[PDB]
């Protein structure tokens, strides 16, 4: 088998992406956040406090004909940008793309933090790293790729994520039609339960390739590139005006400025992030200063290649026995 369902901007600066979810029978379709850093998929639903449900679509388990409560199992998850989410599970069917998976786990939230609520254009996630990152207490469930892999007629996924525009999340086979040059492969390592890779390196601009190990996630779930605080301040050493605010959070930089493209190495390879990709926009609505798509991981405790960075890539997640992963260029 096979799936393929395409994936939006929730917003004008692709601060996320979502993808419809068809749940239970007949189907409820849920707009989720497909998370390659976190291992729950959970939604927004009838059982969600009230007060905390502003313009989210809600799964209703009552109303599906194939939902059964996982009698006991609780789930309660708190992820990197302090945001949180908890409550109990259902198993039911759930299809991507047209891709279906019979019994799998759907977290029904009770509790979702303020964030969650303040943004009514995410019902949920459906979290694609390594099934040990699952929340689920006191039986372990297993995400959505785990369950679906053996059907799958390779047991691989692809991230093809559009910058300021749609793209495509695609189960079972890679679309050789949508890239250009040729994939490079890279080990993972799952000890953490992440996608978790070892860059060679980077540039800035036109500047020489530095060769250097950069250890990182691949992350579709974060929006920006989160690398070391060395790399960083070299990026915008070449913006005029840039500078770290600590008020503000991180690296901004003058509206006016034209920004310089980053090279990441994967092996051999080359991936280049425009310079448009790495902005984000002003600050406040109005603001002259705008804030930066690269940032320091100094305070997270891991590098983050999320969304700016793998946008400019088509990337495979190839869980194999041995999973590794694949960037090309497109
Ligand atoms: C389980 C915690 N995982 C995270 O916080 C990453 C960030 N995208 C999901
Ligand atoms: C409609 C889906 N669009 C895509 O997949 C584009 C190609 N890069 C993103």
């Amino acid at each position: 088998s096979t799936g393929s369902a395409t994936t939006t901007p929730i917003d004008s600066l692709d601060d996320a992406y979502i993808t419809p979810v068809q749940i239970g029978t007949p189907a409820q379709t849920l707009n989720l956040d497909f998370d390659t850093g976190s291992s729950d998929l959970w939604v927004f639903s009838s059982e969600t406090t009230a007060s905390e449900v502003d313009g989210q679509t809600i799964y209703t388990p009552s109303k599906s004909t194939t939902a059964k409560l996982l009698s006991g199992a609780t789930w309660s998850i708190s992820y990197g940008d302090g945001s949180s989410s908890s409550g109990d599970v259902y198993t039911d069917t759930v299809s991507v793309g047209g891709l279906t998976v019979t019994g799998q786990a759907v977290e029904s939230a009770k509790k979702v933090s303020s964030s969650f609520t303040e943004d009514s254009t995410i019902d949920g996630l459906l979290g694609l790293a390594f099934s040990t990152l699952n929340t689920v207490s006191p039986t372990q469930q297993k995400t959505f790729f785990d369950n679906a892999k053996a059907s799958l007629d390779s047991p691989v996924f692809t991230a093809d994520l559009g910058y300021h525009a749609p793209g495509t999340y695609n189960f079972g086979f890679i679309d050789t039609t949508a890239y250009t040059g040729s994939i490079t492969y890279t080990a993972v390592s799952t000890k953490q339960g992440f996608w978790e890779w070892t860059s060679t390196g980077y540039a800035v601009g036109s500047g020489t390739f530095k060769s250097t190990s950069i250890d990182g996630i691949a992350d579709t779930g974060t929006t920006l590139l989160y690398l070391p605080a060395t790399v960083v301040s070299a990026y915008w050493a070449q913006v005029s005006g840039a500078k770290s605010s600590s008020s503000v959070g991180g690296y901004v930089f003058p509206c006016s400025a034209t920004l310089p493209s980053f090279t990441f190495g994967v092996g051999s390879a080359r991936i280049v992030i425009p310079g448009d990709y790495i902005d984000f926009g002003p600050i406040s609505t109005g603001s002259s200063s705008c804030f930066g798509g690269i940032q320091s991981s100094a305070g997270i405790g891991i590098n983050i290649f999320g969304d700016v960075a793998l946008k400019a890539a088509f990337v495979v997640f190839n869980g194999a026995t041995t999973p590794t992963l694949g960037f090309a260029s497109k």
